[PDB]
């Protein structure tokens, strides 16, 4: 098979827009899948070191070597920021990396997905297995469908809604932020947390602070934390993390477990992990106090 | 051929590659215009305007720093030591040709010495001209500079330097980590000398870094792993070893630190509390530096 993408046995993810003047690279062992699904075009290849790799419309969604750093500290900084999550949501979870650490929280009762595009479960299930097992949980259910419908047939039903999507990045975007946080905030129960992907703080800080700015008009809490990633560029992306509660701090795990049951439970996140991801370089904490 | 090249420059993009150290990945970066290229004696030195990262500094095809992002690395390195030291009067950095760590060095009232050693004049040279903002640090007046190799200036110079840095154009790497460099450096220092060492990505290199942290307690009762973002460097961030001659210290939490509206006046990154928080590890690597 051949990607425009992968050129002489390397894969490259260039954007002009979101990540200017630089990209990232992986050795391409094979590529194992390709197919245009009525949304996008999904891509699956075998890296030479970092496992398979999904990509959507040209994107670097996962590694099998590192996903677990993002699925992990965008779904147990808002579960341990509720105090009894009993039914969660993920919007775009279609790889089950998100769902399988949700389902690690013995009080949740559902863990919902909502995605669009059944190809990527698909060959999630196929080619990213440690993730897509998550689908063969009990407690996993799964809606295909428009996410903003799915979230005004379920008013106050999620207690955890976990956004694991690209930030959108245009003008666009930026005046709708607000719009799509009142629509999960509608979907949330009274103390319901969300988390959603953010930006790379070295790249994007203005987006960042619209994105706060944003949050804070439906939210009395936010804040930012984020995570580091070793194949996407610059490292790492950041998360908005907000509840409902204005009594809740989220930046200080309302919630843990023992350090031994962490170590059986987690590879990136635990309850220090969770206030240290608060913690922010003086130029990006300066910028948005 | 009238205009620059550079085998690491491909199509316009600088790649960052290395078969050994972080096989099948390569971070690059879109180039303005290549400005200077020659060979010393020591190593291969390369400077090409980024068209996004301002002028970028390579030695031996890895990139060191880049004007946009180099303060991370500077700031980490020297602070987290030298803020884990009661009073550093003198100060030793080893291989900080870029000038970087020294202008860090010199923001600390108790300083009256900060001394260089750098094998390679032209590192020295090229980083004047090329990174304006780094290479400043040259012109102060605490600054003192040895052109020659750090062996015989740490044997020349025992219970000496209450901090020393060591930033080589390679975590080393003439990986001359072993216990013995460690012990070299411990009598260099005064009796409750710092040292912060560049370490290794925990994301790619966890074996070397417990390696490393065993053989510093070989040599020192107190041992750190730090690590700090990078956008520009291999995995995205790198890690550091900060030890302390005294038992006594914690250097995970700062010993000393200044108000929160000096940092944000002399620092973009570090802070007393990222200083905190660069010690906080994932559970993979925490679990295992613990073992």
């Amino acid at each position: 098979l051949t990607h425009p993408t992968i050129v002489d046995g390397w894969f490259r993810e260039i954007s002009d827009t979101m990540w200017p003047g630089q990209a990232m690279t992986l050795r391409v062992e094979k590529i194992l899948h390709h197919e245009k699904s009525k949304y996008q075009d999904v891509l699956v290849f075998k890296s030479t070191d970092y496992g398979n790799v999904l990509v959507l419309d040209n994107a670097i969604q996962v590694t099998e070597r590192d996903e677990f750093s993002y699925q992990e500290m965008i779904a147990h900084l808002a579960l341990n920021s509720h105090p009894n999550p009993k039914k969660v949501l993920v919007i775009g979870g279609g790889d089950g990396g998100v769902l399988r650490e949700i389902v690690k929280h013995d009080s949740v009762q559902e863990a919902w997905l909502c995605d669009i595009d059944e190809a990527v479960i698909r060959v999630s299930k196929e080619y990213l297995p440690e993730m897509a097992k998550s689908y063969s949980h009990p407690k996993v259910k799964t809606h295909i469908g428009d996410g903003f419908q799915f979230l005004r047939d379920y008013q106050n039903t999620f207690d955890v809604i976990i956004t694991d999507s690209s930030d959108p990045e245009g003008p666009a975007a930026s005046l709708f932020q607000q719009s799509y946080f009142e629509l999960l905030n509608g979907a949330l129960t009274e103390k319901g947390v969300i988390s959603t992907q953010a930006e790379s703080m070295w790249i994007h800080l203005p987006i960042i602070k619209e994105l706060k700015k944003a949050c804070k008009e439906v939210f009395p809490t936010v804040g930012y934390a984020y995570t580091t990633i070793p194949t996407y560029p610059t490292g790492q992306i950041g998360f908005m993390v907000c509840s409902k509660d204005a009594n809740v701090d989220v930046t200080k795990p309302l919630r843990s477990i023992s350090e031994e049951e962490e170590e059986a439970k987690y590879r990136y996140y635990n309850k220090k992990v969770h206030e240290a991801s608060f913690v922010l370089p003086t130029w990006v904490a300066k910028e948005l106090d």
